[PDB]
């Protein structure tokens, strides 16, 4: 139950720094084989993937990291260099949505028993620093730069492996965090130019968005994760300085809140929960 923060960008880094929420304390862990930012993560059967980043070369590998050991282990490679990719997890799969290499709309998927990725349907739209959430079996692409800043956002399904658009953003977003809470997909900051403090909720029963509290500080290239009823908006770009400071989301109250801050300042980060 803590939130990792994994690379970004102050010098592209390669450090991982973990939060406690009871304590509202950043640590240390292990850090990165190589230096990663923009960087995509995800938690699949009690393990942090890496996937991607740029260190310049834009990455195709892909590293775990074991909780309990303190370990960053490499697994297999994509079969695309993707920086500024979407990943997140659903059926026991990794799906590495989009990204930069040209920019991506090809998307492969990760599965942990054979070491192996493999290409699936791609997106109806080329989407770089596209935010990816999962809910209710579905895979949101949302967001993210057709190199244009986009608003629209598509599903995935499995079962069916096509593609599917739904109730686009109010404002376009590229470099926007995403996170699911209560049955709620929010897109939090982004790059519209003017860096994006505000924050929209998507609510699958009405495929409709909708505007809540916005963040404190303006956040694109922010890592989001949700943690005990919380989404906490980790790091980011004010467009300029690069942010440490971290917000924490009441949904009860619909207000953000400062936490203690990264020790170091990182933009384009990759943040999970484990």
């Amino acid at each position: 139950g803590l939130i990792y923060a994994v690379g970004g960008y102050d010098t592209h880094l390669n450090s991982v720094e973990a939060y406690d929420p009871e304590r509202n304390e950043w640590s240390l862990v292990a850090p990165l084989s190589t230096r990663r930012s923009g960087v995509g993560v995800a938690v699949l059967n009690g393990l942090i993937y890496a996937v991607g980043g740029y260190d310049g070369t834009h990455l195709n590998s892909v590293e775990a990291y074991d909780p309990e050991r303190n370990e960053w282990s490499l697994v297999a490679p994509l079969s695309t260099r993707r920086s500024g990719v979407g990943v997140a997890v659903l059926n026991g799969l990794i799906y590495a949505v989009g990204g930069y290499d040209t920019h991506l709309n090809s998307v492969e998927a990760y599965d942990p028993e054979r070491n192996e990725w493999s290409l699936v349907a791609p997106l109806s739209t080329r989407r770089s620093g596209v935010g990816v959430a999962v809910l209710n079996g579905l895979i949101y692409a949302v967001g993210g730069y057709d190199g244009t800043h986009l608003n629209s956002v598509e599903a995935y399904d499995p079962e069916r492996n096509e593609w599917s658009l739904v109730a686009p953003l109010s404002t376009r977003r590229s470099g926007v965090g995403v996170a699911v809470l209560n049955g709620l997909i929010y897109a939090v900051g982004g790059y519209d130019g003017t860096h994006l403090n505000s924050v929209e909720a998507y609510d699958p029963e009405r495929n409709e968005w909708s505007l809540v509290a916005p963040l404190s500080t303006r956040r694109s290239g922010v890592g989001v994760a949700v943690l005990n009823g919380l989404i906490y908006a980790v790091g980011g770009y004010d467009g300029g300085t690069h942010l440490n400071s971290v917000e924490a989301y009441d949904p009860e109250r619909n207000e953000w809140s400062l936490v203690a801050p990264l020790s170091t300042r990182r933009s384009g980060v990759g943040v999970a929960v484990l």
